[PDB]
């Protein structure tokens, strides 16, 4: 089954340039903790932003151009993306925006985490219609000396 993650700040911006602005310890550790041992599926874009094999999980990269790293799996559409990924219990979209946008209607379960922080950015993550989502996990956050910002992990899904 398919889930997305993915960080949100306000008004769901999602990156900028190829960067995530923002600097949470407790957001990565999270990443990493609902992505490690699963296969990861994300963006050329994203790749590249990444600079290197995520350890631990399989990579798959979706683009509609030749591979050119071979640590990495190179496919070319949404369902050969799934194929790659075997008959695992999930799967891990980890966008960017676009990605995100073609997995949705496929996903079954949202893990967000919501920042608190005004950020300029050139994307953002799918309107999804809430109607539709169920919240099943919730864990809000208060800044600290590690985390410049508040946040909140949440569990969505679908109904
Ligand atoms: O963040 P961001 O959105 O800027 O970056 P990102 O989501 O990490 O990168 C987006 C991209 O991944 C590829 N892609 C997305 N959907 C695809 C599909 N259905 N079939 C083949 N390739 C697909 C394209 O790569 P290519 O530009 O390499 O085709 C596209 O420009
Ligand atoms: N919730 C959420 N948080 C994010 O930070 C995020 N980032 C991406 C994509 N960009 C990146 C870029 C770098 C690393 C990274 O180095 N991840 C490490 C975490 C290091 C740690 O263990 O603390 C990893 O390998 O899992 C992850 C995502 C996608 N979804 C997100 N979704
Ligand atoms: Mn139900």
């Amino acid at each position: 089954m398919i889930s997305l993650i993915a960080a949100l700040a306000v008004d769901r911006v999602i990156g900028m340039e190829n960067a995530m602005p923002w600097n949470l310890p407790a957001d990565l550790a999270w990443f990493k903790r609902n992505t490690l041992d699963k296969p990861v599926i994300m963006g050329r874009h994203t790749w590249e932003s990444i600079g290197r094999p995520l350890p631990g999980r399989k990579n798959i990269i979706l683009s509609s151009q030749p591979g050119t790293d071979d640590r990495v799996t190179w496919v070319k559409s949404v369902d050969e993306a799934i194929a790659a990924c075997g008959d695992v219990p999930e799967i891990m979209v980890i966008g960017g925006g676009r990605v995100y946008e073609q997995f949705l209607p496929k996903a079954q379960k949202l893990y967000l985490t919501h920042i608190d922080a005004e950020v300029e950015g050139d994307t953002h993550f799918p309107d999804y219609e809430p109607d539709d989502w169920e919240s099943v996990f919730s864990e809000f956050h208060d800044a600290d000396a590690q985390n410049s910002h508040s946040y909140c992990f949440e569990i969505l899904e679908r109904r």
